[PDB]
């Protein structure tokens, strides 16, 4: 269930053993290289740096599947399936600090995957809301 | 990087405005953060930026926005006839929408107009951050 007014944590890992290989499907087999952004300067938080990563790269999925066309809607869902359980947190909004740069879908897939081998054997074991603000480097 | 002809029409407001409003789906796009506040310069700077987001969208929108997309792209498209440098990397930039792109680029022509057809331009081809 949703994780909005509680504390955001896992019971069950929301990231699956093969999330590598659904990522690398997805980046194979794109018919185009869509253009995406990245954060530039999150702070360097490794396990809250992956969430922020990850939320943001959720909502690229997310618009991605409101322009590709029918053939990557299975690709494009088993990544956002592996990514959507940031969504159960009360995440807020990034500050306006935030910068970001342009570049394309191959990039911001193989980042994502770099997140979770990181947050993978973390996701389930902590209390994650003291990552709720998305933070900047000064 | 100077023209003998306005490569700006009268009714570059009216084009942007009507993509602007009858966008059928927002699509994240990036605006320089730090640019060097120069009027002429900056407009140009602000233009290649831009005109380069045109052309990306034209790979994400759907048939219906092409015609609205290339509208606006005619009448910024003169930045690609310079040989504008590749940004440098104090460059930043900030995540907003499109509807914040197409005025900041209202903006820019407003202030280009009147200079485009008599200037020389030149001096312009390598983008400045601020200090």
């Amino acid at each position: 269930g949703s994780h909005m007014t509680q504390d955001c944590s896992f019971q069950h890992s929301p990231i699956s053993s093969d999330f590598a290989v659904k990522i690398r499907e997805l980046s194979d087999y794109l018919d185009q290289d869509y253009p995406v952004t990245v954060a530039s300067n999150l702070q360097d938080e490794e396990l809250c740096g992956g969430l922020w990563r990850l939320v943001l790269a959720q909502r690229w999925m997310e618009r991605l599947k409101t322009v590709a066309g029918s053939k990557m809607q299975g690709l494009l869902e088993r990544v956002n399936t592996e990514i959507h359980f940031v969504t159960k947190c009360a995440f807020q909004p990034p500050p306006s600090c935030l910068r970001f740069v342009q570049t394309n879908i191959s990039r911001l897939l193989q980042e994502t995957s770099e997140q979770l081998v990181a947050l993978k054997p973390w996701i389930t074991r902590q209390n994650f809301s003291r990552c709720l603000e998305l933070q900047c480097q000064p």
